[PDB]
């Protein structure tokens, strides 16, 4: 059996839940504390008893606070993982230094004092939002032990992504007009190996802003694919493959089977 499985067997409902079964608690990294990063906060299930989980670093866009990416914090948590909503240093970081917070907000979680015990260090992921998905993404191409990468509406000047070998979920918002999925998610899904699991979902008549309050496609997936690549939880493969029949969901492709 698998040891990182947490939580009952999954339903299309309960993937869509504002919460998932574990109740969930919060710590305050404050701006002083956080090394490398603007600060954050801590999102962790109060259950310890069917073991430790899986780490997560969200980190928002250009001119945005921790405040757009906060929903995902508690909804993602919920469901069986340690979640770090960060602020960035300035309001003004390129993709490349967010993906670097990134890292450093992982590397916060191993020595923090309150989570310790909860995370098991050896399975983190890293998500976020236009520049902050850009980030995810630079943070992956850095480290080829994260487990999972999901960028949202990802925002980057650089295009290739053929380094990264962390399995990818590419989220783009049909109606971008600061980060078109023409060249920025779709060619970032396309540059990825051909060969890596990844998958590329668009939201239907969506704007820009469409991570930054609560949308369901986005958490549902989202929760999908950190537990299948976080936990390795081969429960959750259904929802993924083969393509969603959501009508919020505009276009999809993906390389499932999984490895
Ligand atoms: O004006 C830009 O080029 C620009 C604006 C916002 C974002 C973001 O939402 O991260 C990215 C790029």
């Amino acid at each position: 059996a698998n040891p990182y499985e947490r939580g009952p067997d999954p339903t299309e409902s309960s993937i869509e839940a504002v919460r998932g079964p574990f109740a969930v608690a919060q710590t305050t990294v404050s701006r002083l504390q956080a090394d490398g990063f603007g600060g954050g906060t801590i999102y962790y299930p109060t259950d310890t008893s069917q073991g430790t989980f899986g780490a997560v670093a969200i980190s928002p866009g250009f001119t945005a606070g921790q405040e757009s990416i906060a929903w995902l914090g508690p909804r993602i948590a919920s469901q069986g993982f340690v979640v770090i909503t960060i602020d960035t240093i300035t309001r003004l970081d390129q993709p490349d230094s967010r993906g670097r917070q990134l890292q450093a907000a992982l590397d916060h979680l191993r020595t923090n004092s309150v989570v310790r015990n909860r995370i098991d260090p050896n399975r983190m992921a890293v998500m976020g939002h236009a520049m902050g998905g850009g980030g995810a993404l630079s943070a992956a191409a850095n480290n080829t032990s994260l487990e999972a990468a999901i960028p949202l509406q990802g925002w980057h000047t650089r295009k290739n992504w053929s380094s990264v070998r962390t399995p990818t979920l590419v989220v783009g918002a049909q109606l971008d007009t600061i980060a078109p999925v023409s060249s920025h998610s779709e060619a970032f899904y396309n540059s990825l190996p051909s060969d890596l699991d990844k998958a590329y979902m668009e939201l239907r008549g969506a704007s820009h802003l469409v991570s930054n309050t609560p949308d369901t496609t986005t958490a549902k997936y989202s929760i999908a694919w950190l537990k299948r690549f976080v936990d390795d939880d081969l429960r959750y493969e259904q929802f993924l493959c083969p393509a969603p029949d959501d009508f919020a969901i505009s276009e999809y492709r993906s390389t499932c089977p999984f490895l």
